[PDB]
């Protein structure tokens, strides 16, 4: 219920723009834990960009871990039929869908949900046990592939608190069924500038946090004012050394915003 601060930091692998390679990541992270280690570290692992290979996803969410931040992890579901197309009443079975690569055969949203979303979130635990703390369903909640009811939601919410993890969401389509599993919920940067606000943060404070992009005492103003209880700050930059550079000032205007907030308040 006490407000708390967090410092977010957009990973992702290598490509021909920015991003950063592990020993990047490391370096950054302990930079930024020795410039406020009085504040928390969300990781947003995964996310023309580059992938990591799987040890190298292993080595960073250790490192983090061990300095005790939070990790998002991007889950990338398979929502698409297994490329072999197919011909029955499977077609009847699989939502055809265009994206950019053309025509594609949703899976089912029965063994989607059944045997494929467990086995990808087993996959995820093996893989980084315990070290996880959100996920990210956007192919599952925001896809073009399946409308859940109200009773597939809470099935889902149900398969990621047996994991011990919150999730990430890109829309308010299911975050009031979100919020009465009491889940723990990361509100995405521009989830409503793309309705809900006060009402939960006074009935969720503690499940709810919100990633904002900094701009000025403004941002934090705002977001304290509305019953934000637990913000995630983002900094501007691309690659992982240079949103190192951003969070070091934003570090110290930072400083500088709430202890003038705190005046105001007295």
């Amino acid at each position: 219920e006490p407000a708390k601060i967090y410092i977010n930091l957009g990973v992702q692998a290598p490509g021909p723009f920015g991003g950063g390679t592990p020993e990047e990541v490391a370096a950054t992270l302990d930079r930024v834990k020795a410039a406020a280690p009085g504040i928390g570290i969300i990781v947003d692992l995964d996310e023309g960009a580059g992938r990591y290979t799987l040890a190298e996803e292993q080595a960073i969410v250790d490192h983090a871990k061990a300095l005790g931040a939070e990790i998002c992890y991007h889950l990338n579901l398979t929502v698409f039929l297994p490329t072999d197309p197919v011909s029955e009443e499977e077609r009847a079975a699989a939502k055809p869908v265009w994206t950019w690569t053309g025509l594609h055969h949703c899976i089912p949203k029965e063994k989607l949900l059944e045997t494929l979303l467990p086995q990808k979130l087993d996959e995820l635990e093996a893989a980084f046990p315990g070290k996880l703390d959100y996920v990210y369903l956007d192919r599952l909640f925001d896809g073009r592939c399946y409308d859940l009811t109200d009773e597939e939601v809470r099935y889902v919410l149900d398969l990621i608190k047996e994991r011990g993890l919150g999730i990430k969401i890109e829309s308010t389509k299911y975050l009031d069924t979100i919020l009465e599993s009491g889940v723990k919920v990361l509100v995405d940067e521009a989830v409503s500038e793309k309705v809900l606000d006060p009402k939960l943060f006074e009935k969720y404070p503690d499940l709810i946090t919100v990633e904002v992009l900094y701009e000025s005492i403004e941002t934090i103003e705002r977001a304290l004012a509305a019953g934000v209880r637990n913000i995630a700050i983002h900094f501007g930059g691309y690659g992982v050394v240079s949103q190192l550079d951003e969070i070091l000032d934003g570090v110290r205007a930072i400083t500088e915003n709430i202890l003038a907030l705190a005046s105001a308040g007295s």
